[PDB]
């Protein structure tokens, strides 16, 4: 059994190709503003209601976002294996392992492994650290593969799933605008 963190609906659509019997965990205080949080949570909720997935929605609140912030407020650098995005992702998966340890699941994972390739090493390193600290096994698979990716793209266009074009945080939204 496994608890899977959900980053976004596109990546959930890819992940269910490979693993459909998970409890899913949408927890993303890294997202600003709230209107973008809600639009993405409603994407996922659309996917879950259509495929009858078990999704649990974590906390989003002026507190939670603030724990996130100061947790990454020291760093000014973006990208895989940047310190900031390592503390970020580590914040999210820490909460997912916490929830999985509380609920008794044996393993945790994340739809972040449905993301481009080049991100897998950083996410695997974080997962293993977290595993060590909380005693929930980190499950690693490249979810893009075996056609899952273009399946999940197929359904994204058929179902009108919102596909975001920035990471989530205000830093990356400045980044996209450049
Ligand atoms: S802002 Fe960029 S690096 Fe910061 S958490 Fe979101 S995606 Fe990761
Ligand atoms: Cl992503
Ligand atoms: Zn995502």
């Amino acid at each position: 059994t496994v608890l899977i963190h959900v980053c976004c609906a596109p990546n959930l659509l890819t992940t269910i190709f490979h693993v459909r019997d998970a409890e899913f965990f949408f927890y993303n205080p890294n997202i600003q503003p709230l209107s973008e949080y809600e639009k993405r949570r409603e994407a996922v909720d659309k996917v879950a209601n259509h495929f009858s997935l078990n999704v649990r929605y974590g906390e989003y609140s002026t507190e939670e976002i603030r724990k996130w912030y100061t947790a990454v407020k020291d760093y000014k650098d973006l990208g895989e294996g940047s310190k900031r995005c390592e503390r970020c992702i580590s914040f999210l998966l820490e909460r997912t392992a916490q929830e999985a340890r509380k609920r008794g699941h044996e393993s945790f994972s994340t739809t972040l492994l449905a993301s481009p390739r080049k991100n897998l090493p950083m996410i695997e390193n974080i997962g293993k650290t977290i595993e060590e600290k909380y005693g929930v096994k980190f499950f690693f698979k490249n979810f893009r593969k075996g056609g899952a990716y273009q399946e999940g793209v197929r359904l994204s266009k058929e179902l009108g799933i919102y596909r975001q074009n920035y990471c989530g945080c205000v830093f990356s939204l400045l980044e996209r605008r450049e």
